[PDB]
RNA sequence: GCGCGCGCGC
RNA sequence: GCGCGCGCGC
């Protein structure tokens, strides 16, 4: 583990070395090749390198508070017996910040506290830290926290104004190639991300990948495009029993169609899903009772359809049974009872079509071939089969269960067993599987394989393309890796500085809550807080909002989270943001997206109080 | 509250 | 830019 000795591996040793030669360096390998251990060795190199009355300073960026806390004890487990000072800063340590980082040899930071303390100057310059490793450092991009320390970095580095710089170390699993459709794109996203972090280096398994190989997981992949069924009758019947509670539905709510902005909805799609929502999720109440209904009847049959085309239909026609027994034993509507009437016709057809044998699901076969021909090569084989939805790994499951030609098979649902189904994994750990199927599934001990069965050319095509996007990083690197230093140092300086050069380029309104329109606020009422919180003054809106006091606060920069404060109109009761302590001040804070601009009487809908260009007036003490 | 990143769809 | 969501930070 992470907490005792170990013997570095011979490629540790291959990866610590450009680091410990003060490059500013990028650390590639592959998940759980022992990335805590080379920045180890690399901070231990770097401490003890100092002359007798010198020394280094070294921070270790976390993005999360878990990753955050595991390096802490790490590190400071690690570091005992070495005698050098460790702690860590994150949100919930909120402190003499600059006193705190001066007084300690290795500090452990979430990045967005640094930002924050660069920005307000209370860390003055990056100068004061000798080393500084980016965990997962492949976000150094677009305004992430990483982003924008380095831009502080860079700014100095650009500017002359000197002030040693800290050597720049960064780890990931995957550097990644963006957007890139090309060699050359790939290259250059590399490039690019080299220059963000002053890299000249990065660094790679070579001499000793047979000793990596022989622990990292790459499972032989196979893609196996087969075909659907000829026709499905039961989509026939299904679709119109569709078609027929769309049109109930326009009755009860006309110009349905509208409510949405998902255009050319069709039946049995992850799309319909989102329709459904962008639906259930709109009207703006006991007309809504009677949509809500026939929308939650169009999302059964939806899911069905689903079922159908990757399982069988007597698994999609269950999944509609047992939904059909649960409404009637319920309670019966005018409404619940003609959906379920209109059901109980086709009710006759769909269970003979069901069972009719030619109207079997081929891809299932070709599911059953792929477990049968691994299981006779290694009996002992412990499986994982990934699928499109919760409805699907059921259907699976059945099917498992009640095929005679996969007896050997013992199957489980997650989030002993011998084959394990679900949608999504945590843990898990994949490696530990010997067999991962991907049936239909829009997604990514030695001798594993890796199968991905589907009948669609998209999603054939959609793993083609992240395989050759791998393909082009690898390639890049290594392209990337030949060039002398000083000439790569020239190409990252012009793009840093091509970077930088970018980096350098009133009347009144009404405020309605979203769901009952209700007047909540005018602007000339609204009073900015730092510069990114938004208060309305005065006694007349605290009638117009209710709050709930949040058990379990949330200490942040500015103010303490304290309650939640929810609309006064009891039919209604909407979300509108919080309520806080700011500076003695008992003050509510509004998000913009829980309401409606007026200026005609015309409604707009911002998300983000960045857009609303309005007239900010910032906070007055005494008013 | 705000900020950051990802994925899907127009 | 818009829609839906998911993860996470202060
Ligand atoms: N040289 C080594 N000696 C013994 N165990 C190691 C060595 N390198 C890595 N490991 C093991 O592999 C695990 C991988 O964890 P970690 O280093 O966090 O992987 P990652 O490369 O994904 O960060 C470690 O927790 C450790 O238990
Ligand atoms: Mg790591
Ligand atoms: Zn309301």
């Amino acid at each position: 583990n992470l907490y005792s000795p170990f013997k570095p591996r011979n490629y540790q040793l291959e990866l610590a070395l450009p680091a410990m030669k003060g490059k500013n360096t990028i650390i590639c390998a592959p998940t759980g090749c022992g990335k805590t251990f080379v920045s180890l060795l690399i901070c231990e190199h770097h401490l003890k390198k100092f002359p007798q009355g010198q020394k280094g300073k070294v921070v270790f960026f976390a993005n999360q508070i878990p990753v955050y806390e595991q390096n802490k004890s790490v590190f400071s487990k690690y570091f005992e017996r070495h005698g050098y000072r460790v702690t860590g800063i994150s949100g919930a340590t909120a402190v003499p910040v600059e006193q705190i980082v001066e007084n300690n040899d290795i500090i452990i930071l979430t990045p967005q506290i640094l930002v924050n303390n660069l920005k307000k100057g209370t860390i003055p310059s990056l100068s004061i830290f000798t080393l500084m490793i980016f965990d997962e450092c492949h976000n150094t991009s677009k305004q992430h926290p990483y982003n924008m320390i380095m831009f502080n970095y860079l700014d100095q580095k650009l500017g002359g104004s000197s002030g040693p710089l800290p050597q720049v170390i960064g780890l990931t699993a995957s550097v990644g190639v963006g957007d890139a459709k090309n060699t050359d794109e790939a290259l250059d996203y590399i490039c690019k991300l080299c220059a963000s972090l002053d890299a000249s280096v990065i660094a790679t398994v070579k001499h000793n990948l047979e000793e990596l190989e022989q622990v990292v997981y790459k499972p032989q992949k196979f893609f196996r495009k087969v075909e659907s069924r000829i026709s499905d009758k039961f989509k026939y019947i299904i679709a119109q029993l569709m078609r027929d509670t769309e049109s109930l539905a326009k009755r009860i709510c006309k110009d349905l169609e509208n409510l949405s902005q998902s255009q050319n909805r069709e039946f049995g799609t992850q799309k319909y899903e989102q329709w459904i929502v962008t639906v259930q999720k709109a009207c703006m109440s006991r007309i809504c009772k009677a949509l809500f209904l026939y929308t939650s009847h169009l999302r059964k049959y939806n899911d069905a359809l689903i079922i159908s085309e990757h399982a069988r239909m007597k698994d999609a026609l269950d999944y509609l049974k047992d939904f059909f027994s649960n409404v009637r034993a319920a309670g019966f509507d005018e409404i619940e009872q003609d959906l379920t009437q209109r059901f109980e016709e086709k009710l006759q057809e769909l269970e003979s079509v069901s069972r009719d044998p030619s109207n079997e699901n081929p891809k299932l076969e070709d599911l059953c071939f792929i477990l049968q021909e691994e299981y006779h090569l290694n009996p002992e084989t412990i499986t994982i089969l990934f699928v499109k939805t919760r409805a699907l790994v059921d259907a699976l499951k059945n099917w498992i269960e009640g095929n005679p030609k996969l007896s050997f098979l013992k199957p489980g649902i997650l989030t002993n067993i011998l084959i394990l189904t679900s949608v999504a994994d945590e843990g898990i750990d994949i490696a530990q599987c010997n067999l991962v199927i991907l049936y239909e599934y829009v997604g990514n001990a030695r001798g594993s394989k890796c199968f991905l069965l589907t009948s669609n050319a998209g999603v054939i095509e959609k793993e083609q393309i992240n395989m050759y996007k791998e393909k082009m990083m690898n390639d890049s690197i290594l392209r990337l890796q030949t060039w002398d230093e000083a000439v790569f140092r020239e190409k990252i300086l012009h793009i840093q500085t091509h970077e930088k050069f970018i980096r350098d380029s009133k009347e009144n309104k009404k405020l309605l809550c979203r769901k009952c329109k209700a007047l909540a606020c005018y602007t000339a009422d609204v009073r900015v807080i730092e510069d990114c919180h938004y208060t309305v003054l005065g006694d007349a809106f605290k009638e117009c909002f209710v709050s709930r006091p949040h058990p379990k606060p949330k200490q942040f920069s500015s103010f303490e989270k304290r309650a939640k404060i929810f609309c006064a109109r009891q039919n209604c009761s909407h979300d509108w943001g919080i309520h806080v302590k700011y500076k003695t001040f008992e003050i509510p804070v509004i998000k913009i997206e829980s309401f409606v601009v007026e200026d005609t009487g015309v409604q707009t809908l911002y998300s983000k109080w960045k857009d609303f260009h309005f007239e900010k007036i910032p906070f007055d003490p005494a008013e």
